[PDB]
């Protein structure tokens, strides 16, 4: 039921799921000045030397390439998270044109998209269990700006015209998440949320202050894909951004400056 358009998109979602309206939801905009800078936060570890992705997906609401999360092999901690967290899948939300897409905003700009790499606590056992925990998941968000191309991001770009409806899956093994990251790992960090529903309050933010660039033409790319299944009228996969919400309590904390 719930996607991104007039009659079913954000302003929506609290009908089917009430939590979109409580006390730390997410994204946020970073407003850069009143983020606290905290000397105790450590770097951020992230190990991504023995990934192993298995699979892309359109989901009907963003596309995931999922990785094998059943071993420590591609892990985040240090930073501002007590364990390890292993990654599960990552994805991205962008937008119909180049001034939108990102879901956190930084002094209120928006970036052109904006990647979560979607990590689980090891505590927990399972993503299932994590996310009904408030220490459960650890995102990475890494904004996109359009420049030059990131060379990292085309095997990603090329497969997407086999998976360019809802429900269909490719297999997409040995791609390197380690092509996505840009040069310094210097972060925000709060407490929020997913960001599509169910909107559970299980999420440590960790927001990059550095972007990628990636070109006009793989962005152009993302934009080609369908919100619909094969067979039903054309709906571009544009715009599947949640805009900020409101901060409430919440302190962001700066690893920097
Ligand atoms: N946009 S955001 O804030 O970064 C964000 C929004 C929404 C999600 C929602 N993901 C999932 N929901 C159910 N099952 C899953 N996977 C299957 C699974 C279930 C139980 C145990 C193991 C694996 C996944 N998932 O894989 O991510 C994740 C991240
Ligand atoms: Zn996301």
């Amino acid at each position: 039921h719930w996607g991104y358009g007039k009659h079913n998109g954000p302003e929506h979602w609290h009908k089917d799921f009430p939590i979109a309206k409580g006390e730390r939801q997410s994204p946020v905009d970073i407003d850069t000045h009143t983020a606290k800078y905290d000397p105790s936060l450590k770097p951020l570890s992230v190990s991504y030397d023995q990934a192993t992705s298995l699979r892309i997906l359109n989901n009907g609401h963003a596309f995931n390439v999922e990785f094998d999360d059943s071993q420590d092999k591609a892990v985040l901690k240090g930073g501002p998270l007590d364990g390890t967290y292993r990654l599960i899948q990552f994805h991205f939300h962008w937008g119909s044109l180049d001034g939108q897409g990102s879901e956190h905003t930084v002094d209120k700009k928006k970036y052109a998209a904006e990647l979560h790499l979607v990590h689980w606590n090891t505590k927990y056992g399972d993503f299932g269990k994590a996310v009904q925990q408030p220490d459960g998941l650890a995102v990475l968000g890494i904004f996109l700006k359009v420049g030059s191309a990131k060379p990292g991001l085309q095997k990603v770009v090329d497969v997407l015209d086999s998976i360019k409806t809802k429900g269909k899956s490719a297999d997409f093994t040995n791609f390197d998440p380690r092509g996505l990251l840009p040069e310094s790992l210097d972060y925000w960090t709060y407490p929020g949320s997913l960001t599509t529903p169910p909107l559970l309050e299980c999420v440590t933010w960790i927001v990059l202050k550095e972007p990628i660039s990636v070109s006009s033409e793989q962005v152009l790319k993302f934009r080609k894909l369908n919100f619909n299944g094969e067979g039903e009228p054309e709906e571009l996969m544009v715009d599947n951004w949640r805009p900020a919400q409101p901060l409430k309590n919440r302190q962001i904390k700066a690893s920097f400056k």
